[PDB]
């Protein structure tokens, strides 16, 4: 029980976690023996959480999710050449 004069507020915030990605290593017969070739990027991904924090006389009431949003990692792929 807030002691003051009554004000709604509605403060938004965005939540930005940064997402972890896998790694493999695979061989390819086609590249020569000891051939390093990247085939996909490692990159980190991204989940996106925006919400709205309702407060009533500089007090905080409740909470509600505005909009969210997941970027999917990407895996790092390495080809090494070989002779299979």
């Amino acid at each position: 029980g807030s002691h003051n004069k009554p004000e709604l507020l509605y403060r938004e915030e965005t939540i930005e976690t940064k997402i972890d990605f896998q790694e493999e290593i695979q061989e390819n017969p086609d590249l020569a023996e000891g051939t390093v070739r990247v085939k996909q990027e490692g990159k980190l991904g991204k989940k996106v959480e925006i919400v709205r924090i309702f407060s009533v006389n500089k007090e905080e009431v409740s909470r509600e999710i505005v909009s969210t949003s997941t970027t999917a990692p990407s895996p790092r792929i390495v080809e090494k050449g070989t002779k299979k």
